[PDB]
């Protein structure tokens, strides 16, 4: 599914992402936009054999099992395929686990690049959330 920006903002707010581990909602909408253009089916293969999956582009070296990644740890304890559904439940559950590690939201390259230190008001403007 390709989510609409406010549609995604509502689903994230409903799921307790607003303020999760101290990260306000706009943070999550901004990273989703730059990581996947709001597409739950987005996939990106890396030079290292890993692949990034879903709306949050979660990497198969550490978080999920895709059966073809060298030295994979599967910390979320899921199949990477579960990160590509229209339903965001599993992706959200795994994103919540990722941000608890020491690097926090800095785990996401797109966040470090396009969202960190920026004015993110625009990402939730007009959503009424
Ligand atoms: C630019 C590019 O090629 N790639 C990006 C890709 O980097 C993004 O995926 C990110 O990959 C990085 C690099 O592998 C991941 O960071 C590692 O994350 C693990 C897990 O948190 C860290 O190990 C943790 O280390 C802490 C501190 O020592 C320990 O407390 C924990 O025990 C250990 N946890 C476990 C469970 O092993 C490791 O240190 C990180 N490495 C570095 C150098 O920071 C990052 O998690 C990952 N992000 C996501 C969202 O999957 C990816 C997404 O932006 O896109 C591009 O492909």
């Amino acid at each position: 599914k390709v989510y609409d920006r406010c549609e995604l903002a509502r689903a994230l707010k409903a799921s307790g992402m607003d303020g999760y581990a101290g990260n306000s909602l706009p943070n999550w909408v901004c990273l989703s936009k730059w990581e996947s253009s709001y597409n739950t089916q987005a996939t990106n293969r890396n030079t290292d054999g890993s692949t990034d999956y879903g709306i949050f582009q979660i990497n198969s070296r550490y978080w999920c099992d895709d059966g073809r990644t060298p030295g994979a740890k599967n910390v979320c304890g899921i199949r990477c395929s579960q990160l590509l559904t229209d339903d965001l439940t599993v992706a959200i559950r795994c994103a919540k686990r990722v941000v608890l590690d020491p690097n926090g939201i800095g785990a996401w390259v797109a966040w470090r690049l396009h969202c960190q230190n920026q004015d993110l008001r625009s990402y939730v403007a007009g959503c009424g959330v």
